[PDB]
């Protein structure tokens, strides 16, 4: 292609999957490469563009090799930008939470991972946390599942200093009753990390939250095994 904004763009909206398998590499050589791409932000209204058109359709692609390249685009372009991808977190966001919970396990994974680089490169795990609490509420299991994943992967990268975890529990608490046991089983053990991390405070917010005492019984006897093992962080 052309090394100028509008091409990539028009690379970028263009729906042709063939075309994007075989431009997608390209595309970031171009944003990796500041000679190449210098023009970047000349134009805030066509990288806005830009990065819309990969979030909505390289990100919602049907073809899950898409959504891999797609992320990986997405990935240059925070690497490139740093803490002027901060304005495009909120229009990037509602698709990458979606795909928590996409068919393709390797999609579940590439999304986290972009996730985490963002809340590490772009803002703050609690900047991006704050706005995926919505997250929670997905009517697919497998994203309120990955919602749960991605706070455990989270407090690994990052460590518990860096959320308001007090904001995040009452969420995680919604799904120790969810109809899908997997995401019962995600949030428990969520739940289980945050302790690790955190200790007993976790066990005195949780016990003045009126949950069932079968649901509170499960949780502090699974916080008492990890005590016995030694197993705390912190």
């Amino acid at each position: 292609m052309e090394p100028r904004m509008e091409s990539c763009l028009a690379q970028v909206l263009q729906k042709d999957v063939g075309k994007r398998l075989q431009v997608g590499q390209e595309l970031i050589d171009y944003f990796s490469d500041k000679q190449k791409s210098a023009d970047l932000e000349h134009d805030q209204t066509m990288l806005d563009k830009l990065v819309d058109g990969l979030a909505t359709s390289w990100v919602n692609s049907s073809n899950y090799k898409v959504v891999l390249l797609g992320m990986d685009i997405l990935s240059a372009l925070v690497t490139r930008l740093q803490d002027r991808f901060k304005a495009q977190i909120g229009t990037v966001l509602p698709s990458l939470i979606d795909r928590l919970g996409d068919a393709k396990d390797s999609v579940r994974e590439q999304d986290q991972t972009l996730l985490l680089k963002i809340m590490d490169q772009a803002a703050n795990p609690q900047y991006v946390w704050d706005r995926m609490l919505g997250g929670f509420k997905h009517k697919n299991f497998r994203t309120r599942e990955g919602i749960c994943l991605c706070l455990i992967a989270t407090l690994n990268a990052s460590g518990a200093q860096t959320l308001t975890l007090s904001k995040i529990v009452p969420h995680i608490c919604n799904l120790l009753g969810d109809p899908n046991s997997q995401v019962r089983d995600a949030a428990i053990n969520s739940l289980v990390e945050i302790y690790r991390h955190v200790g007993e405070r976790v066990r005195a917010d949780l016990s003045k939250k009126g949950l069932p005492q079968s649901r509170l019984n499960v949780i502090f006897t699974k916080f008492d095994e990890v005590q016995k093992s030694g197993n705390m962080i912190q």
